[PDB]
């Protein structure tokens, strides 16, 4: 096709992609399709001639659907929110449009430049100390990763090359293997999976660290296992300090964490893929403090600030440290700063969606869902039969019908037979909850409410 | 902004990505702009309220366009060609608009069943051997990969764990760390640069093989290099076959190699980054032949099957031997066969792009641009004052002005000063070498000629 009909069929997916968006809550959420659904329903083989669009965007609604878990469904409450905007699509149009790969400067100096700015730009909506600002002669800065995931194991090896570098300089004959045997990474037992597959990928021992009674990673528990390895003979190089857990949301305390990985010289990522949004508001900030111990800081806007995915943000000290690993002020390599070669002109979804909301808008996206999320809560803390399972800080609320775990397993399978919400659960201490989250862009405390009633009538009938 | 506003503005977008791609030819292709000229340009910190779209679409064109690199100017010679096509902007605009994040299957049964059939219809295009199709019934099969460096750093992973595996059978108090110090990765010196990247964050040795005299990778010289490497106690464990090196597009023998790495149990990795596409042509098939002892293969359809970046394509015989690396038929864990967990629903650009072009508009594309690569080809031939560097199989002329390097470094300044064309070089043995590459999707003969003849001009002034 060329560009007249693109002006035609663009239209028209754009009013196909309004359309959809627009009337999702008519859709089921989750589908009933089966594994392998899918492949008896299209040809073998590509076509030899075209297909129409026509015929393309019918498949798209008839075998395509059918088989799509709706994320931004005003009834999706599983795992954490998602990000999509309309500012975030139309940047991600243009992105594609001028499409640059930027694996250099000369690549495409915009698509270097912007990202740049705008990791300064929030940045300060974080207040995040200035070491982590790019600005004009700064050491530190930001980048954008492909994903938090993703961003965990940069930091990861960074402080892996950091750390061998410092064993060698000090014992020249040490291999990068014989260091490997010895080093010992620490994260949370309620950090992300991602971390336990960075320390998998990085070829080095990942240990969890015990968490308190509110699920957060604190000094004592952390010092009592560096002790006990570093007395082992091993050597602590690398901890991840998560903000705001999947599991229930809660805080790992960077107050107390932060010095002590100073002290001992251990590379400390924060890893905040979820809260870290709600950090442009002030009333959450504090939850952010300590990060000036941090070595590299890491969130996601594309959970909950609005850039579609495709955009992690992370923030280094010492782009020297990060950049180390793959070999002041203005960046012009962030080739050195990711494990891919390539990027796309991914700023531009955050330049669009910065301008497009304003930092109020931003700030009124996180509030409305951290209001919608207490809502959420007072109707469980008023119902006798059911226990908030804990501290309900952002838009998560961890819930349960006091009783068996076999009883919320089966309260569980209600509402997914139900089909009119998806929620999905977690252990805490071993214990079987539910958990909700306030996903979707447009969820209102209408949604919050039927959602509410429909659980707890299916608890009702359960009960009896 | 709402679903209304995005129907204006969307639809006002298409027109500004028509308009871009339709009058790119006025556009100066490489930029004037000097590092660091963005920050100044715009505000320190994002708004408080929110900018307008037609404000912000102003910027794109005075503020961004002058630091863009246009990659899909008929004047673009550069690098390699980056894919851009109507069908995948569709196709990725839906994408985003469904925003899913396929990180399992119930995310999105539909995000991750479209991916492998996509890589059945796409593997059977290339005629790619049985082994690495999913099938119903397959062990091997394909996933999409952000990008080739990636898929590299993954075979290199899954190489590196199987060898590893494979030792602590023999040796069961060797540790992961003893092993990594013998083990040896190998690559042509044509290799890309992201092979050395996959090595240094695998930790692991990677050694250059001797090209030979068309920079293709022989037995050989592989042989030699594994002996050696053997007696010295170092464990061969991974080789990645280049097909369509970026400097001359030559091709690694893969029927020689082969069986080297079948023999002495090799991982070998097939990397067809740019060249890939061309083999859906039965007359360029043959480059192929002996992928059958691969055990991974990858292209990037966003280089030459126009697939909009973020499309990087890879099979691979075993997905026992991919998945184990980051623990038959229809495939429902993505998260086992690449680096990041979340991942979206990219497959769905190259269903466009199969369907709205059909098997044989990618073939007459592939075929076009190698027309116009030997029609510059055969421009250079008819000049006694120039030479052809290599051999020509695809869309990459290597040439040079007959004399020093310093009259070649002379004459790329001169085409780079005049802005009408961008080029970029590379040596081949020692010897400086301009590279003129087919890149844009609209290039036709006319652009070629006049290429030509601008560049006969510039070595006509420097002569004298
Ligand atoms: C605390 C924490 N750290 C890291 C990650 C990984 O982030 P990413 O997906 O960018 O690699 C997570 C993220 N997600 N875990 C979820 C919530 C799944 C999910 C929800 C929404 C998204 O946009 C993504 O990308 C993933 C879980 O269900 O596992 C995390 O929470
Ligand atoms: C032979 C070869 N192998 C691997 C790679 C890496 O691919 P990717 O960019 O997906 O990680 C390359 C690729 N690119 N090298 C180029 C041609 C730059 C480039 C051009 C067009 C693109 O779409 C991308 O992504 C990159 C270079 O000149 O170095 C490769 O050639």
């Amino acid at each position: 096709m060329n560009a007249s009909d693109f002006r035609r069929r663009g239209k028209e997916m754009v009013d196909y992609m309004a359309d959809y968006l627009e009337g999702i809550e008519g859709r089921q959420v989750y589908p009933d399709v089966q594994p392998g659904y899918l492949r008896p329903l299209i040809p073998a083989t590509a076509p030899q001639e075209p297909d129409t669009f026509e015929d393309i965007l019918q498949d798209v609604e008839k075998i395509i659907m059918p088989g799509v878990t709706h994320w931004h469904s005003p009834y999706f409450f599983a795992y954490f929110p998602t990000a999509s905007s309309y500012p975030a699509m139309l940047a991600d149009m243009l992105c594609g449009a001028i499409g640059c790969i930027g694996f250099s400067w000369a690549a495409s100096p915009a698509c270097t430049e912007l990202e740049t700015v705008m990791m300064d730009w929030l940045g300060k909506m974080l207040q995040l100390p200035e070491a982590f600002l790019a600005g004009e002669a700064g050491e530190g800065g930001g980048v954008i990763q492909g994903s938090a995931s993703e961003a965990t194991l940069v930091a990861l090896l960074a402080a892996r090359t950091k750390v061998v570098r410092r064993l060698q300089a000090a014992s020249p004959g040490l291999t990068q293997g014989a260091v490997l045997e010895k080093l010992v990474a620490y994260a949370s037992d309620q950090a992300h999976s991602s971390v336990e597959r960075a320390g998998l990928i990085g070829g080095v021992k990942l240990k969890a660290i015990p968490s308190d009674g509110k699920f957060a990673m604190r000094a004592s528990a952390l010092q009592e296992a560096l002790e006990r390895d570093k007395a082992a003979g091993l050597i602590p190089f690398f901890v991840v300090a998560t903000l705001g857990t999947t599991s229930c949301c809660s805080f790992d305390n960077l107050l107390e964490v932060g010095p002590i990985c100073h002290e001992e010289d251990i590379w400390l990522h924060v890893d905040a893929a979820y809260a870290g949004s709600a950090f442009i508001c002030p009333e959450f900030r504090h939850l952010l403090n300590g990060v000036e111990f941090a070595d590299s800081f890491n969130f996601n806007p594309h959970k909950w600030l609005l850039v579609n995915f495709d955009c992690s943000a992370m923030w280094v000290k010492r782009r020297t440290d990060l950049t180390g690993a793959f070999k002041s002020g203005l960046i012009t390599d962030y080739r050195h700063w990711q494990l891919p070669l390539g990027r796309r002109f991914r700023s531009l979804k955050m330049w669009f969606v910065f301008r497009m909301y304003g930092v109020k808008g931003l700030q009124a996206y996180i509030r409305k869902h951290v209001q919608l999320s207490h809502e959420f809560e007072a109707f469980v803390l008023q119902d006798p039969r059911f226990e908030v399972c804990a501290e309900v800080t952002l838009g998560l609320v961890c819930f349960r019908l006091k009783g068996s775990d076999g009883l919320n397993e089966a309260l569980l399978e209600r509402i997914n037979s139900a089909r009119k919400i998806h929620l999905v659960p977690c252990r805490l201490r071993g214990q079987f909850v539910l958990r909700f989250a306030i996903c979707s862009r447009k969820v209102e405390s209408g949604h919050v409410r039927l959602a509410w009633e429909h659980i707890r009538g299916l608890a009702a009938e359960l009960l009896a």
